[PDB]
């Protein structure tokens, strides 16, 4: 699946900011615009330590900005299941998507 990191404008959106996806299938998200934005799941509290490791392995560290020298991350969840996803500097501004795994 292919997901835009925010745009031109500099809105702090995901575009779309719903996927669904195969099990193992890869997401691809690309920056778009100048802004630099991330992209970290949120974890289920009650979520077995597979889906937990799984998650963070398909999240950006804290010190990891997508940037026009860096403008993808590829991330595969292969847990059914629905994910909440967000990028850290703009968590504030409701900067989120979803991830549902078929
Ligand atoms: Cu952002």
């Amino acid at each position: 699946a292919k997901v835009e990191v925010g745009d031109e404008v500099g809105n702090f959106k995901f575009y779309p900011d719903s996927i669904t996806v195969s099990a193992g299938e890869a997401v691809e998200f690309t920056l778009v615009g100048e802004t630099g934005h991330n992209i970290v799941f949120d974890i289920p509290a009650g979520a077995p330590g597979t889906v937990a490791s799984e998650l963070k392995a398909a999240s950006m560290d804290e010190n990891d900005l997508l940037s026009e020298d860096e403008p993808s991350f590829k991330a595969k969840v292969s847990t059914p299941g629905t994910y909440t996803f967000y990028c850290t500097p703009h968590k504030s501004a409701n900067m989120k998507g979803t991830l549902t795994v078929k």
